[PDB]
């Protein structure tokens, strides 16, 4: 059972020097920024089937359905804020659901984004693994954070101990 001290720790611990727009974290699984979020073209390349926007709405990145016309991919936006008052945990099982779906796609390729990449959507990724892919917080974050710098916020992070929890259980 670990600390939160520890996790942040270990969300420092293992950070490189610079961030991507992009990064597949997990096979078919991408973390991405806004930036990533409008680049049309590479998403293109990667051949996403799925965006995840955990930064939608008009007050954030408002790329929504609309930006993606023409484009053959599915949109998910979750309007959420990176406060840690902010209760992300409410999005936690139905996103699970949505990019476990998506990945049980042959082409599914997923893109998880908010503006940076590195919290509020790093925290949705995080949950899905824990949640579906058997790991753990600290599983989640050492897999995670192999390829992307990531660090959810203190009340994210509470709120993935707590679902190590009524996982650990």
């Amino acid at each position: 059972p670990p600390t939160l001290a520890s996790l942040q720790r270990l969300l420092w611990v293992r950070q490189a020097a610079t961030l991507n727009h992009i990064d597949e974290v997990w096979p078919s699984l991408f973390l991405g920024d806004a930036y990533a979020a409008r680049d049309k073209s590479k998403l293109i390349q990667l051949g996403i089937t799925h965006v995840v926007n955990a930064a939608a709405g008009k007050f954030q990145v408002d790329t929504g359905a609309k930006f993606y016309r023409g484009m053959s991919l599915e949109y998910y936006g979750i309007e959420a804020d990176d406060n840690p008052f902010f209760d992300l945990s409410v999005y936690f099982l139905p996103v699970a659901r949505y990019i476990r779906a998506a990945l049980s796609v042959p082409q599914g390729r997923v893109l998880v984004h908010c503006a940076m990449g590195v919290s509020r959507s790093a925290t949705l990724v995080l949950a899905f693994l824990m949640i579906y892919e058997n790991m753990t917080l600290v599983e989640a974050i050492q897999t995670v954070q192999a390829h992307r710098n990531i660090c959810p916020n203190s009340g994210f992070l509470r709120q993935l101990q707590v679902l190590d929890n009524r996982l650990g259980r």
